[PDB]
């Protein structure tokens, strides 16, 4: 009968939401499931708990933006397992389904920095204008120059760290230095899953993300 929403919420990435935020996320996730299909492929079977959690992850980055920011897709295709040279090629080609895999979704529940759902949502936010993926989501025109400035500076800063300490030890996943679209998506993963690594390191860009997402995940870890 009922979806197991309360249980669904009990995962690390969602653990610091206020009770208000948890109830609002639950309503949006319920609406998500009304409006979009989660299509499990190749024999994968997703339980109501899994379905509920996946919906809530999709809704997290748009909690204060609204479900209409996810209008760029009708379906989500979920493979059991993973199959990013072709990934980024695909990214910069848009109404297509979001494509995920279950192994990476399960990792997306923890508070590690990695979140494939948030990553893919970020790409949809970047292209919501109908524009090609540029690492810049829908923001006022006067801010674009400054956004791109701060984004590209962060990308070079990530490359500098990779050159100094190596890929394995780098503070932000090295994939962020790939290109601006990937930088936005990877830093969006940190914004929600590991804000403590983002905010101190890129204060100007952090402020821009807070204002764009209308959320402050670091402050939320305070009460
Ligand atoms: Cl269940
Ligand atoms: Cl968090
Ligand atoms: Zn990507």
């Amino acid at each position: 009968a009922e979806m197991p929403w309360e249980q669904a919420l009990a995962i690390p990435v969602l653990a610091h939401l206020s009770s208000t935020e948890q109830h609002k996320l639950t309503q949006m996730a319920a609406r998500f499931l009304q409006q979009k299909r989660l299509v499990a492929l190749q024999g994968l079977e997703l339980t109501p708990l899994h379905q509920a959690r996946i919906a809530m992850l999709f809704c997290l980055p748009v909690l204060e933006l609204g479900i209409e920011w996810l209008d760029g897709f009708h379906e989500v295709l979920i493979y059991p397992a993973p199959f990013g040279l072709v990934h980024n090629q695909r990214v910069v080609q848009q109404q297509g389904p979001v494509v995920l895999n279950w192994l990476d979704i399960q990792d997306s529940f923890d508070a590690s920095g990695f979140n494939l759902v948030v990553h893919e949502v970020a790409h949809k936010l970047d292209t919501r204008n109908g524009d090609r993926a540029s690492g810049v989501p829908l923001i006022p025109l006067r801010e674009v120059a400054g956004w791109e400035h701060d984004l590209h500076a962060a990308m070079n800063n990530i490359q500098d760290e990779i050159d100094l300490v190596g890929e394995s030890a780098a503070s932000i996943d090295a994939y962020a230095a790939t290109d601006p679209a990937e930088c936005f998506a990877v830093l969006s993963e940190y914004f929600f899953s590991a804000p403590e690594l983002f905010a101190p390191r890129f204060p100007a860009l952090w402020q821009r993300f807070c204002h764009f997402y209308r959320q402050d995940p670091l402050a939320r870890r305070r009460e």
